[PDB]
């Protein structure tokens, strides 16, 4: 009851602002060590921004750190994306999604010292002009989004957290030390990989130097402290900041800044989205038990830590173009955070911590602990369940919800042993991968499959940009069969991942030479290896993946086609093509007799089928491609893309009005789920989960008029335990009045702090642009 330290609502009265500090700092390190191989040239400059950067506490911290200058702040990487800026110099601050405010000065740095330095050196210009013929046509058409890869750094990730805390600093010095000490530079290959361990020891420098700095501070906050206890509390601050990094964890307290100081330095060079801190209920449980039983805390004071930490990581903001916002709305970090499942042994994984966890989100009530569950309904006690279901029912959206038994199997099919795949962790939205062991760009790129429907009945052309977009796949009304149809909705399929597949190898290419690290410290190999995350290095490289968007309007779009056309010969494609060009204006007979068919989620045999057959060959159909690290991947997950890409699609024989939202995920069409809630269950299981490997998103709106029996909680659960049984990966809710939202629209002010899952992850209701607002509304 009294960590009454919501004394953090100083994080919701305040504004966003770029922070042009670290761009100027990193500018003046590349200048001073030029000449030098790029690895050294930026790990010099990241020891000189821990060196020579703002360094503050806050009034009522606990744990302490910030990437930047200001809290809420928009962190501009120069290297990567300078010109992002440059475009958007005097409107980011007006723009409608996502806007950052940039102070009268801070844009005197920019076209002073950061501009005329970085023109024409940075990843995202090389992308713009690099992307392939096929792939940049289809990317301005609509029908794929691929530039958002090429402004965020890696991320989609979960760094090698558990060494930090158990060696620090100190120990991976010595593993450093080590392979170092076995090379000579005489021989052959050895001076490329005793030049990149330099880097690797100017960064280890970097982080020791910016955390003793920070307890230097909190010995200053404290010897002009009044405050009885914030003085004392300010000796302990610097009493950790001492040891944190530098040395191993020994205390609750010590692991807390161990971890998050770490965190805050890998966003500090490249700011991507999804850096996921895993499985925090396994490996900080020695700390806490031996803490517990010694006195030197108590579980008040554990949670009082945690949802200071939960505050921390709901500081930052996701830097991002004018566009991408549009995709991905919110600031989103998607930092995953996870509890429950299995362990080394096979053995439940559950201990007191993982429900403090569960705790933390409950109490603090902001965006940016993304909350995750691997539950193992064979192994985590219905007691676990329980306290899962009784935080859902808070509408605040978390926490996202995974099926632990199908989690396993899809990191098997990466390749990865059961040895030391029981560990996979969600990773940002819901993807997956595996601590300090796994490079792999999640989601590259997004693909449109509403497009593409328009694409077959259009011959390829583009409805709205009127441009031979596609390949040409014959007009529609040329199908004798049905299967002549599905055969050119194939083809189809077929010319746009290819392009992307080529998008992907070309920026792979740009990743690999210019964008390095020193996140890669803590990855075992990439230390053996010299060699970093970006080039090799991390044990397992797995090609990037392939996220898919518009499932129920493919499935909902083609078999329209084969019932109304191939076997119920009702309609004639001649008057179809007719119907879905016009948006059904006057021909609002057939947009009828469409959503009279059976829809993917009411489980109708002949659907289920249907949408077994394509995703089974759209996962083939990647497979089949390969770039320098492992075979391409596939998931489907749309951010916010479903709205934007809806933009874009023309009409289409699924009913659906031209313009409109595609879907999202796995779930139905807004109005098409009239049969039940176990139905969309069922509907959706026969979507081939293990062979998209790299994650599935399921959406459901529940009504608040819900938590009123005293079995809704007992309800619930049941619920959770048939999407595992039945082979489902993942569900999430909300649970709201549309009552408050409609209003908050009206008025956004008295509606601070509210939050809403939007796919993947959580985003404050206000602060999202009202295209997205509407579609969430929608959902039934
Ligand atoms: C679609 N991406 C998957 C999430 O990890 C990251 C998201 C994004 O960066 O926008």
């Amino acid at each position: 009851l009294d960590r009454i330290k919501r004394l953090k609502e100083r994080v919701l009265n305040t504004r966003p602002e770029m922070d042009l500090e670290n761009a100027v700092l990193l500018t003046r390190g590349f200048k001073e060590s030029e000449g030098q191989p790029l690895a050294i040239q930026k790990a010099y400059s990241f020891r000189k921004q821990c060196t020579e950067k703002t360094v503050k506490i806050w009034d009522d911290e606990l744990i302490v750190g910030n990437s930047g200058s200001k809290q809420r702040g928009g962190l501009l990487n120069p290297d990567t994306c300078w010109s992002v800026l440059e475009d958007e110099i005097d409107t980011i601050s007006e723009r409608k999604y996502d806007p950052f405010y940039l102070t009268d000065i801070d844009r005197k740095r920019f076209n002073e010292e950061i501009k005329p330095y970085w023109k024409g050196r940075s990843t995202f210009e090389k992308w713009l002009v690099q992307i392939p013929k096929e792939t940049k046509i289809l990317r301005d058409c609509g029908v794929l989004y691929i530039n958002r890869k090429a402004v965020r750094g890696w991320g989609e990730t979960t760094a090698g957290y558990e060494m930090v805390i158990n060696e620090g600093i100190e120990g991976i010095k010595r593993r450093i030390e080590e392979t170092k000490n076995n090379l000579d530079i005489t021989k052959s290959g050895h001076y490329e990989k005793l030049a990149y361990l330099k880097a690797l020891s100017l960064v280890a420098e970097g982080i020791i130097i910016l955390s003793k700095r920070y307890a230097k501070e909190a010995k200053r906050l404290a010897q002009l402290e009044t405050d009885s206890k914030r003085k004392k509390e300010l000796e302990i601050i610097a009493k950790t900041c001492d040891r944190v990094p530098e040395k191993p964890a020994r205390t609750f307290r010590e692991a807390l800044q161990s971890l998050y100081f770490y965190q805050i330095c890998i966003f500090m060079e490249q700011n991507a989205a999804s850096y996921n801190p895993g499985r925090m209920d396994q490996y900080l449980y020695p700390y806490y038990k031996s803490d517990i039983e010694s006195g030197r805390i108590t579980k008040d004071e554990a949670q009082e830590l945690l949802d200071c930490l939960w505050v921390k990581f709901s500081e930052p903001c996701l830097f991002q173009d004018e566009v991408t916002a549009q995709f991905s709305a919110g600031y989103p970090m998607f930092q995953n955070v996870c509890v429950g499942g299995i362990d080394e042994r096979g053995m439940d994984a559950v201990n007191d911590l993982s429900f403090m966890i569960l705790q933390a989100t409950m109490d603090v009530q902001l965006y940016q602990p993304s909350l995750s569950v691997r539950y193992n309904m064979s192994r985590n006690s219905n007691a676990f369940l329980k306290k899962v279901a009784e935080v859902m029912k808070l509408g605040t959206g978390f926490p996202a919800f995974h099926s632990d038994e199908v989690g396993i199997q899809m990191m098997l099919n990466k390749g990865i042993p059961m040895r030391e795949a029981y560990n996979w962790n969600p990773c940002g939205c819901v993807e997956t991968n595996l601590a300090g062991k796994q490079r792999c760009y999640t989601s590259y790129a997004d693909y449109n499959l509403g497009a593409i429907v328009e694409f077959v009945m259009n011959n390829g052309k583009s409805r709205k940009y009127n441009t031979q977009a596609s390949i040409a796949t014959g007009d529609p009304c040329t199908f004798e069969t049905y299967n002549e149809f599905l055969g050119a909705v194939k083809n189809q399929i077929r010319y746009v991942i290819r392009a992307m597949v080529a998008g992907s190898h070309v920026n792979d290419d740009i990743g690999f030479e210019r964008i390095c690290p020193a996140l890669s410290l803590s990855f075992k190999e990439c230390i053996s290896s010299a060699k970093d995350y970006a080039w090799g290095g991390a044990k397992y490289n797995i090609g990037n993946g392939l996220d898919a968007i518009g499932v129920a309007d493919l499935v909902n779009s083609v078999y329209a086609v084969k019932y109304l056309v191939y076997d119920k010969k009702l309609i004639s494609m001649e008057k179809l093509v007719k119907a879905i060009s016009n948006d059904f204006e006057g021909y609002e007979e057939i947009q009828k007799m469409c959503l009279d068919v059976p829809k993917y989620g009411n489980d109708d045999e002949e659907v289920n089928e249907l949408t077994a057959d394509l995703f089974t060959f759209i996962a083939d159909l990647i497979e089949s491609f390969s770039g320098k690290f492992g075979h391409m991947t596939a998931g489907i997950l749309p951010v916010s893309g479903n709205t934007p890409f809806g933009l874009e699609v023309g009409a289409l024989p699924s009913g659906r009005n031209a313009f409109v939202p595609l879907a999202d995920g796995v779930s139905p069409t807004a109005g098409t789920d009239i049969e039940g809630m176990g139905a969309i269950i069922k509907s959706v299981s026969h979507i081939p989960h293990i062979r998209f490997n790299q994650g599935t998103l399921l959406n459901l709106k529940l009504d608040p008029v819900f938590n009123q029996n005293a079995n809704s909680t007992e309800s619930l659960m049941a619920f959770l335990k048939s999407m595992c049984s039945l082979g489902v990966f993942h569900v999430q809710f909300n649970v709201i009045d549309k009552e408050v939202l409609l209003d908050a629209q009206k008025h956004p002010e008295n509606y601070k702090g509210l939050l809403i899952r939007v796919a993947g992850y959580t985003a404050y209701f206000v602060e999202l642009g009202k295209e997205v607002q509407d579609d969430i509304i929608a959902r039934t």
